[PDB]
C-alpha cells in the first residue's frame, strides 16, 4: 500500500514487458513504409487455406512464448502454485497477444505488420474467415486510436492475465490481493502521466474475451490445440 511500493510495481511490470515485446516498437513504426506490393499480396490469396492457418499458428505459438517470458518476471505470479499459473495463462496468454497487437497495426492505411511487410485484411485471404480477419483489424484499430503506449499496454496486458475472475483458480484469494496490486498501479500511472481518459475507452472486458473465445474455435478446426 505504499507509494514506494505502488511505483516499485510500475517500474516492475514496464520492465518486464520491454524484455519480452517481441519487437521494438522503435522498429514496428520504422517499417510501416514498408508495404507488400500487389504481386506479393497475390502470393498471398493463392496459398492453401492449411498453408496459410500453419504458418499463423507458427506466428501465435511464437507470441503466447513471449507473453510466457513476459508473466514469469511478475514478482507475484510466480508466487502462485503450478495449477493457479496454468490457468491465469492458459485463459490469458491468447488475450494478450491480441492485445499486443495493436502495436504492429497502422491505424492510416489499415495494415498490419505480418512477416517483414505491412499487409491490409485482405493479404489473407486464403484462410477463408473473412468475418475473423475484421474483428481484429477492427478491436487493433480502437486500440492504436489512443496511442497506447509501451508502459500502458504492459500495464493493460498485466491486467488481463492476473485476473481473480478466472475459474478453476485454488489460491483464488490470493490472486485478488495481486489483481488489486496491479490495478492501483495502473491508475497512478495514468495519474502521473495525465491519463485518466483512456480507463473509460479501453475495451469492455468480456470483448476482448468473447473474441478471443470466437478465434480459438476456428483456429482448434485446422491447427491444434489448447496449446501448453
Ligand atoms: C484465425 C486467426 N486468428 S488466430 O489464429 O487465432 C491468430 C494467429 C496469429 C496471431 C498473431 S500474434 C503476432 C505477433 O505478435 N508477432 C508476430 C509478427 C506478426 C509481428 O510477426 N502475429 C500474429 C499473426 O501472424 N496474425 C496474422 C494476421 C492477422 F491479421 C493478425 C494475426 C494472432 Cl494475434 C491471432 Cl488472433 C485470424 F487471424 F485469421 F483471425
Amino acid at each position: 500500500a505504499s507509494l514506494t511500493e505502488i511505483e516499485h510495481l510500475v517500474q516492475s511490470v514496464c520492465k518486464s514487458y520491454r524484455e519480452t515485446c517481441q519487437l521494438r516498437l522503435e522498429d514496428l513504426l520504422r517499417q510501416r513504409s514498408n508495404i507488400f506490393s500487389r504481386e506479393e499480396v497475390t502470393g498471398y490469396q493463392r496459398k492453401s487455406m492449411w498453408e496459410m492457418w500453419e504458418r499463423c499458428a507458427h506466428h501465435l505459438t511464437e507470441a503466447i512464448q513471449y507473453v510466457v517470458e513476459f508473466a514469469k518476471r511478475l514478482s507475484g505470479f510466480m508466487e502462485l502454485c503450478q495449477n493457479d499459473q496454468i490457468v491465469l495463462l492458459k485463459a490469458g496468454a491468447m488475450e494478450v497477444v491480441l492485445v499486443r497487437m495493436c502495436r504492429a497495426y497502422n491505424a492510416d492505411n489499415r495494415t498490419v505488420f505480418f512477416e517483414g511487410k505491412y499487409g491490409g485484411m485482405e493479404l489473407f485471404r486464403a484462410l477463408g474467415c473473412s468475418e475473423l480477419i475484421s474483428s481484429i483489424f477492427d478491436f487493433s484499430h480502437s486500440l492504436s486510436a489512443l496511442h497506447f503506449s509501451e508502459d500502458e499496454i504492459a500495464l493493460y496486458t498485466a491486467l488481463v492475465l492476473i485476473n481473480a475472475h478466472r475459474p478453476g483458480l485454488q489460491e483464488k484469494r490470493k490472486v485478488e490481493q495481486l489483481q488489486y496490486n496491479l490495478e492501483l498501479a495502473f491508475h497512478h500511472h495514468l495519474c502521473k502521466t495525465h491519463r485518466q481518459s483512456i480507463l473509460a475507452k479501453l475495451p469492455p472486458k468480456g470483448k476482448l474475451r468473447s473474441l478471443c473465445s470466437q478465434h480459438v474455435e476456428r483456429l482448434q478446426i485446422f491447427q491444434h490445440l489448447h496449446p501448453i
